[PDB]
């Protein structure tokens, strides 16, 4: 009757203070013959003894009709708060992998945040913690692709550094800027989760929280991607996709692709954020970030949309073809307004408020404007009270629609069947972030539970019983679409893979499988590839639960 059902738990585990779910999922070909009134019993059991420490009848069945299709039962063993290691065991039924009760999101946060260090480009790594190593890569980054006012095609720019974007080695302003902004916000809201020396970095012990050293790596690369008029180049990559080789073997010439106004505004926003946040630690870096943001805005105020993405620029890198810059300009306006207080920036906001504010949506490289909504409401001084009230209402409504989807979803993931896209994991966690934004304005325990459920979900509470974060839990991605991992045979831990995707591009998954549309194989770049913008909301949501 309980074959082959599965009991799903967070494969890392649970903090003592939080709700603690376990989900019994029945075989797709099964009940059907649910004997009416049948009730599964769950025990939690010490890993060492097998001593039962918690026992409870499971609620259910429920049919996850809008998402997985599964028949679920569930328990909440919140009561159990004794630190240690455990297994969940359905009587006469399946057993879970081992998990801890303890401050588990400190280690999750660590791995996710430190993964950026392991993605850095343009610098040798020989890391003893991890075993990850490669010699100096991409020290020739890079040559200007098209003529512009400053440089002829073929000019060498010093645009070394930054992060490898994903499982390739391209560096892209569009993800780098939203990623840096989101790490910054994690730190700003949860500074007590982030210390100097936390991340075992080259910068550990300089008196600055390591997460800010990492952010600074990304932002300093943005500086090199900025043209003296303030415009920001779109991305830097080879003409060809490297094979599964090390980054130091990827010796093709690399090119700096043409500017874009969305990139210019995203970098403005992230820099203006850093100006505010780095002020107590490094006042000179603060100023510099502020000067850059200001020069970028000068460019934007003199320029219409520039959003050209020639198909041929995609020959060795992804497009990130964000085809509207208004949500990016809004965000840049807010952040500049917040740190300078200047009318010129608030004027832009008020003008937009007359014709229509950017749509409120989970933070993404297309639309980052939720950060502007939030930062205006929480950080803006002497604003317009009618705008502020509009921003607040949109923030609470956004969480509300997220929460409604979460309630429709047996596994917690706020995404319905038919809507699983490339990066669905990131989208889950980013929706977790909108719940937490609303929670921050208006505390609401169910929202915090729903956000936690996004961590549980990416860490094994899902119909594949899969941990989508490398090196975490008991069933992580062993074959990530990641060139260094594949070439080196050394795992890079702490990277979140995209996850389930209804719309396949490769051979190893079929369409419309929803939360089941995933394959742990190297080739599946649409399902099993990590990216910097995936890790960003992971670090955010994890930091919430690492600090309380
Ligand atoms: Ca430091
Ligand atoms: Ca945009
Ligand atoms: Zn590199």
């Amino acid at each position: 009757l309980l074959q082959g059902a599965q009991i799903l738990v967070n494969q890392v585990g649970y903090h003592p203070a939080t709700p603690k779910q376990a989900v019994l999922a029945l075989a797709p070909g099964t009940a059907a013959g649910i004997r009416p009134g049948w009730t599964p019993t769950l025990q939690i059991v010490r890993a060492d003894d097998g001593q039962v420490v918690w026992e409870g009848t499971m609620a259910g069945p429920s049919e996850d009709r809008l998402v997985s299709g599964d028949t679920l039962y569930r328990a909440d063993f919140t009561s159990l708060t004794a630190p240690g290691r455990y297994v969940a065991q359905v009587v006469g039924g399946p057993r879970s992998p081992e998990f801890a009760i303890g401050p588990v999101y400190r280690d999750v946060l660590y791995a996710a945040a430190r993964s950026y260090y392991l993605q850095r480009c343009g610098v040798a790594i020989d890391d003893p913690i991890t075993g990850v190593s490669h010699a100096l890569d991409h020290h020739e980054d890079g040559y200007v692709l098209v003529d512009d006012p400053f440089y002829r095609a073929g000019t060498r720019l010093e645009a070394t550094g930054g992060w490898h974007d994903a499982g390739d080695y391209g560096k892209y302003v569009t993800t780098t800027a939203v990623t840096a902004a989101q790490l910054l916000k994690a730190y700003e809201l949860y500074p007590q989760a982030f210390a100097d020396g936390q991340l075992h970095l080259p910068e550990s012990g300089n008196g600055v929280p390591d997460i800010l050293d990492e952010v600074r790596w990304g932002l300093e690369w943005l500086f090199r991607m900025q043209r003296p008029d303030g415009a920001v180049y779109h991305k830097l990559a080879g003409l060809r996709w490297p094979g599964m080789i090390r980054p130091e073997q990827d010796v093709q010439r690399r090119y700096v692709y043409r500017i874009t106004t969305q990139d210019t505004a995203k970098a403005a926003a992230a820099w203006a954020m850093a100006a505010r946040i780095f002020a107590p630690f490094d006042a000179a870096f603060a100023r510099k970030a502020l000067a850059a943001a200001e020069q970028a805005w000068r460019f934007l105020a003199a320029s219409g949309p520039i959003l050209d993405y020639p198909a041929e620029d995609n020959s060795g890198s992804g497009p990130y073809d964000d085809r509207d810059d208004a949500d990016d300009r809004f965000w840049a306006a807010v952040e500049l307004w917040v740190v300078t207080g200047r009318a010129e920036y608030h004027d832009y906001i008020a003008r937009m408020a007359r014709t229509g504010l950017p749509a409120y949506a989970p933070v993404s490289w297309v639309n980052p404007a939720a950060l502007g909504y939030f930062d205006y409401v929480t950080l803006g001084q002497k604003g317009d009270p009618a705008i502020r009230a509009r921003l607040v209402q949109r923030i609470l409504e956004g969480a509300r629609s997220v929460f409604q989807t979460y309630e429709q979803s047996g596994y917690g993931v706020p995404i319905l069947a038919g809507s699983f896209h490339w990066g669905s994991n990131k989208e889950a966690l980013a929706k977790g972030m909108l719940l937490l934004f609303a929670h921050h304005l208006e505390p609401r325990p169910e929202y915090e539970r729903a956000a936690l459920a996004q961590l549980d979900y990416v860490l094994g509470v899902n119909p594949l019983a899969k941990s989508y974060v490398t090196g975490l839990g008991s069933n992580p991605p062993r074959n990530p679409h990641h060139r260094l991992v594949k070439a080196s045979g050394v795992m890079v831990p702490g990277l979140l893979v995209g996850g389930p995707n209804d719309h396949p591009q490769t051979k190893a998954i079929r369409p419309h499988m929803g939360p089941r549309g995933y394959a742990d194989v190297t080739d599946s770049y649409e399902t099993n590839e990590p990216a910097i913008d995936y890790n960003a909301p992971l670090v955010f949501v994890a930091a919430h639960f690492a600090s309380l």
